[PDB]
């Protein structure tokens, strides 16, 4: 990859960069300036002699707040996983750095540091030198090339805003892409495995998403370009051999989960009970949002939990009528019962609800699958998901772990079945240890994904 670990050094002038590994005899340096603030690229012999050279895993990138432009640095990092040669880090030890000594900062300033130190220590960030975590295995299929971050999807790449210096540089200074390394918010842990004498890995990610352009905003809703702002992908990832033949194949299954896709126009007032106004907006933005998830992943199909008995919420009902309304053959809309009591009857319920999904067209063969050989390069696509279920931001994250996880256990009989490591018809979660890593992978993945807010009431 272009991108690695890197070094730095700090001193009266301010901090300088450059790649712990140097390939050929151009390498670019970073240069945040105290002189003026600003960043700037020099030449490998305008790295400081002098000084305590400290190794960093990854430059996130830059902060402009108020007056004093800040480095944004992930200090140490974890491994959490490793398929097809990748490995997935997590950021361990983060730091804020700035050029100054010791500046007197005015309050609002330090808030600004504050609210950010907030959010970085709250939440997970995973990234990868050699794989784009950003992308599911599927796009980084049609991407190609590898990297870099200019095929990262922009919904995902945490760090977008920080890397606008960098990215303005890369743009006719390919070495700065060496610096570039997107980074994704959520959850990324493979485990290896063994089921019926194959060795497998299994891997879960979720990436969340970064919102948004737009002239004005709200988290809740999607804007008039049909963008929701607050938007998931968890994918399960398979890699195995076949028994015999021993061809390397990979697996994929992607699931959506999002705000509903209404129009941000939103009456959040006190006094008293509130309905929505669903002009032609409700309907224009509704549509554009389907029109952008349909050349995304294909079919949506729409899972809205109830969990009413008389108790009806505005957003609820605006949602089928409006998806009603626009009777898309290619969306389709279940509104689902799924209740307690929730270690029996709750998870009976979900696999009724899988069964209504086949029943509107949803198949467990509607994955990505391609063989790749002992290089690691694909020799095969075998099978492209064109699907996709999408629940709700606003449901239990509780229930719908659930809804994910027991979908991404019928989809994975599918793959393992297509790869001969089980017989058609088998169960793999009949394989007590397997099945108890699965379930600590997803339950891991809801630990960290719980991450948007504790509630609600």
């Amino acid at each position: 990859s272009m991108t690695g670990p890197i070094v730095y050094v700090q001193n009266a002038d301010g901090i300088f960069f450059k790649l712990a590994e140097g390939k050929g005899t151009n390498d670019a340096v970073i240069h945040l300036a105290n002189q003026d603030q600003g960043v700037r690229v020099l030449g490998a012999e305008e790295f400081p002699v002098q000084g305590e050279v400290v190794k960093i895993a990854s430059l996130m990138g830059f902060i402009k707040l108020k007056l004093n432009r800040y480095a944004i640095i992930a200090n140490t990092v974890e491994e959490t996983g490793r398929f097809n040669g990748h490995v997935f880090y997590r950021v361990l030890q983060h730091s804020i750095v700035s050029t100054k000594f010791n500046s007197r900062i005015d309050s609002e300033e330090a808030e600004y540091i504050k609210l950010l130190e907030l959010h970085l220590k709250n939440s997970t960030f995973y990234f990868s030198y050699t794989y784009d975590l950003t992308n599911s295995l599927q796009r980084n299929e049609k991407v190609g090339p590898a990297a870099s971050w200019k095929t990262a999807d922009e919904r995902f790449f945490w760090n977008h805003y920080l890397t606008e210096d960098l990215r303005n540089f890369a743009h006719q200074d390919p070495r700065i892409d060496s610096f570039i390394q997107p980074v994704i918010y959520g959850y990324a842990k493979t485990v290896d495995a063994v089921l019926n004498a194959t060795p497998i890995v299994l891997g879960l990610i979720t990436r969340r998403s970064i919102f948004r352009a737009g002239t004005r905003y709200f988290r809740r809703g999607v804007d008039k370009d049909g963008n929701v702002g607050n938007f998931n992908e968890t994918e399960q990832i398979l890699l195995a051999e076949n028994p015999e033949s021993e061809k390397i194949h990979v697996f994929s299954f992607l699931q959506t989960r999002g705000s509903v896709p209404i129009y941000w126009a939103e009456i959040n007032n006190l006094k008293y009970k509130p309905n929505l106004v669903l002009g032609e907006n409700s309907l224009d933005a509704t549509k554009k949002h389907f029109d952008q998830q349909k050349e995304l992943y294909g079919d949506n199909y729409l899972v809205n939990l109830v969990n009413q008995k008389g108790h009806e919420l505005p957003v609820k009902e605006g949602y089928e009528s409006v998806v009603h309304a626009l009777n898309d053959p290619k969306i389709h809309y279940v509104y689902f019962d799924f209740h307690h009591e929730c270690r029996k009857m709750q998870w009976h319920r979900v696999k009724l609800l899988i069964d209504h999904l086949e029943k509107l067209g949803l198949s467990n063969e509607d994955f990505f699958h391609k063989v790749i050989d002992s290089n690691g390069n694909t020799v095969e696509i075998v099978n492209e998901q064109h699907s996709v279920v999408r629940t709700n931001c606003m449901d239990c994250l509780d229930r719908t772990n659930v809804v994910q996880s027991v979908l991404a256990q019928w989809v994975l009989q599918k793959e393992f079945e297509s790869a001969d490591v089980v017989a058609t018809g088998s169960t793999w979660e009949d394989n007590a240890p397997l099945l108890t890593s699965y379930q600590n992978l997803w339950a891991d993945n809801a630990d960290a994904v719980s991450v948007a807010y504790s509630g609600t009431g």
